[PDB]
């Protein structure tokens, strides 16, 4: 079966809750794995403690640089970076799970959740899973953005991990 993990996640210390998501190793396993043991924190380092530091309201909201915890961060399980594995998934939606990059075969750890059907990311992007429940806690962090990406408080994940 595919992976379950969650992220709860807060707001200037505040909670904000859980949100759940199903990870499609059954279509991208290599980048669902990597998603997976980030989450459990398993290889040494991983997402609890980071920040979702760029939110774009009726958009995206993005996570995983927990290096430089900026936007030009973030490392793999496997390295710094790993290859695009395919694009057979689709933006299709809110709630769709995607990996950010800095261009081809540049995925590491960070990643987005949209709010938004975002479908010209479609080829460029590395879908991976989707949102199960916690959508509500999603819009809650995408009321911290702005149109710039800048937060209006520090959005924490403070926790993760896997529930199956
Ligand atoms: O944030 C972006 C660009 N970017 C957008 O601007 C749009 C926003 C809307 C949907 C998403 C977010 C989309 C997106 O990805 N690039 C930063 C980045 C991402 C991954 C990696 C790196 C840097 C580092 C480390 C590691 N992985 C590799 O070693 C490469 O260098």
């Amino acid at each position: 079966g595919n992976p379950l993990v969650y992220l709860d996640v807060d707001a200037n210390g505040k909670p904000l809750g859980r949100v759940v998501l199903e990870l499609k190793a059954d279509v991208v396993p290599k980048t669902a794995e990597n998603f997976r043991a980030l989450c459990t924190g398993e290889k040494g380092f991983g997402y609890k403690g980071s920040t979702f530091h760029r939110v774009i309201p009726s958009f995206m909201c993005q996570a995983g640089d927990f290096t430089n915890h900026n936007g030009t961060g973030g490392k793999s399980i496997y390295g710094s970076r790993f290859p695009d594995e395919n694009f057979t998934l689709k933006h299709v939606g809110p709630g769709v799970l995607s990996m950010a990059n800095a261009g081809p075969n540049t995925n590491g750890s960070q990643f987005f959740i949209c709010t938004i059907k975002t479908d010209w990311l479609d080829g460029k992007h590395v879908v991976f899973g989707h949102v199960i429940e916690g959508m509500d806690v999603v819009k809650k962090i995408e009321s911290f953005g702005s149109k710039s990406g800048r937060t209006s408080k520090k959005i924490v994940i403070t926790d993760c991990g896997q529930l199956s």
